[PDB]
């Protein structure tokens, strides 16, 4: 009765292992984790308290490639095989996806102690925006920062922003090489060139003020480009590897936040604090409820985060609006008639109030956001084991949950003929979003308590967007002027481009070109240039 002999051979086998030729160790270096990964999944599949896990060949990497390149096609296939709740491995992480409205509820309305946004996102945003704000701070601090920013995003502020945004659009039509409407009556543009520029010019002028706008006419503008490059999914995996891309980013954040702090300190020095912009607003209103004041640095960092977030979602969206309308001269025509009726043939100056009397224009924004949600996936890190209602599934702490309202936007069950661009599906329902019942306030205003709406472009719950009305104002003004000034169409045999899902938002694959022409060839834009 000797297992002793077998124990000796374990030890012997171990020493013979360590003495294998390098070619075989390297081999086993790869064979043993590859094999282990596969038997681990098979064992995992037997667990009744876990959602089904998408099978993958490469350890650590997981389904990263197919998810990264075609997330909605990935979800649809998984949904057919497994149903609405399933997990997949992503660059060392386990992601649990809950599709559909119940998914929205599970994640967006999750208890504060159950999940963490900042633990999922801080590595992406903190290097770009700076310390102490958004996700580099406790949730309670984020809630109040959202309250401070929302305090400058009032109806009165929008009434004052509309003519400023309009001035910037007209200036861009007058001065930009992409247009020059006083010199040229037709031309070709890449919308992924023009919309980022139009977006930063309009958002700078209105949210940051004339000083910060004026700086964009200089070499300073290049820092925004640099800071922009740092805003990339690569930050999720390699947040800080010592390359030049990362240094240009870090430098830009310092230079840009330094510029904002210079203005802030100048205004306080001169008692020059009015109600012009978001800077005036945060200077007057940025004291937390425990009495700590945001620092000038944190105020500047919060300005960067707000401008940068709004930059990418808005620019992507007006690009998509232009691209869907380029093959729909019927929609351009209908929008143009609305412009003529609401603005008395163009005799009335556009105001924020008249924007609210443009339902087809607003429905066009609404429908573009349905077909092209800028953020295909939203994430939380699971902090406490979560039971999935009406199942035996438990999502353990350390997992991440993923929700995708943009996926549901594209399902025929909730939006008939979902892959058809049709602004009239929103007839008599042109509001950017609408709360169908009870409300709750997490610290930045009363918002919808339920988050089961199949249309959820602005998310929901404590992390819900506060930029929605600014975006509609900005997009509204911009598109109102595009429509009254130009017609546009595709180059021969071109059509709406497929989305690029790998960038930070779901951009059109470029170059995405349209041909514009002036509705009034002789019309001139005044002002000095
Ligand atoms: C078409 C335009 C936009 C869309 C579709 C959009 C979408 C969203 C979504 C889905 C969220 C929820 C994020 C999550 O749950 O993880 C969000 C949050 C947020 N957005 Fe927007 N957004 C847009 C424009 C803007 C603009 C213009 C601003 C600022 C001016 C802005 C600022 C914010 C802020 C501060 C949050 C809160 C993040 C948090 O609490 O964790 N967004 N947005
Ligand atoms: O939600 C964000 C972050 C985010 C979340 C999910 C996917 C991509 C990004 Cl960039 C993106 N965004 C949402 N609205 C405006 N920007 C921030 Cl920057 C916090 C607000």
């Amino acid at each position: 009765s000797i297992v002793g002999e077998a124990l000796e051979y374990v030890n012997i086998g171990l020493s013979h292992f360590l003495a294998l030729p390098l070619a075989q160790r390297i081999s086993l270096i790869i064979i043993i984790p590859f094999i282990y990964n596969i038997v681990w999944q098979l064992l995992y599949s037997l667990r009744k308290d876990r959602p089904p896990l998408v099978f993958y060949w490469i350890p650590w990497v997981g389904s990263a490639v197919v998810y990264g390149m075609k997330p909605y096609e990935f979800f649809e296939e998984c949904q057919k095989k497994y149903g609405d709740i399933f997990s997949f491995v992503l660059l060392g992480r386990v992601m649990t996806v809950y599709l559909g409205p119940k998914g929205h509820e599970f994640v967006f309305n999750a208890k504060l102690a159950d999940v963490s946004a900042e633990a999922a996102y801080a590595h992406l945003t903190t290097p770009v925006f700076g310390k102490g704000v958004i996700y580099d701070c406790p949730n309670s601090r984020l809630m109040e920062q959202k309250k401070f920013v929302k305090g400058a995003l009032t109806k009165e502020a929008f009434k004052s922003y509309v003519p400023l945004i309009a001035e910037e659009v007209y200036k861009y039509f007058r001065d930009s090489k992409n247009f020059r409407l006083n010199e040229r009556t037709t031309g070709t543009i890449d919308v992924m060139v023009t919309q980022p520029e139009m977006t930063i010019f309009t958002a700078s002028r209105s949210l940051l003020g004339k000083e910060m706008r004026a700086k964009l006419d200089t070499d300073f503008a290049y820092l925004y480009s640099d800071l922009d490059k740092g805003f990339t999914p690569i930050n999720f995996v390699f947040p800080n590897l010592p390359l030049e891309h990362y240094r240009k980013r870090d430098h830009a954040q310092k230079a840009i936040s330094g510029t904002y702090m210079s203005l802030i300190k100048e205004r306080r020095k001169n008692n020059d604090i009015q109600d012009r912009d978001l800077i005036d607003s945060l200077m007057k209103n940025s004291t937390y409820k425990d009495g700590v004041k945001m620092t000038d640095q944190e105020i500047a960092n919060l300005l960067i985060g707000v401008l940068m977030g709004g930059q990418h979602t808005s620019a992507a969206t007006s690009a998509w609006i232009l691209l869907h309308l380029a093959e729909r001269p019927d929609v351009q025509q209908e929008l143009y008639e609305e412009q003529m009726r609401v603005l008395d043939g163009g005799k009335k100056e556009l105001t924020y109030d008249l924007l609210q009397e443009m339902p087809l224009l607003n429905q066009t924004i609404k429908e573009t956001l349905r077909m092209h949600h800028p953020l295909h996936s939203l994430f939380r890190k699971v902090m406490k084991d979560m039971h999935v209602p009406n199942t035996s599934y438990v999502i353990p702490a350390g997992y991440h949950v993923l929700v995708s309202p943009g996926y549901t936007h594209l399902r025929d069950e909730y939006f008939p003929n979902a892959h058809q661009f049709n602004i009239h599906r929103w007839n008599n329902d042109s509001a950017s979003s609408y709360s169908v019942g009870e409300e709750v306030d997490y610290g930045f205003g009363a918002i919808s308590k339920g988050v089961s709406s199949p249309y959820l472009p602005f998310g929901g719950g404590r992390h819900r967007c506060i930029g929605e009305h600014f975006a509609y104002c900005q997009l509204g003004v911009l598109m109102s002027i595009f429509i009254r000034t130009l017609k546009w169409h595709y180059p021969e045999g071109k059509t709406v481009p497929p989305p690029d899902f790998t960038s930070m938002v779901t951009l059109p694959t470029g170059p995405a070109k349209i041909i514009w022409e002036k509705r009034n060839p002789e019309q001139k834009i005044g002002g000095r240039h």
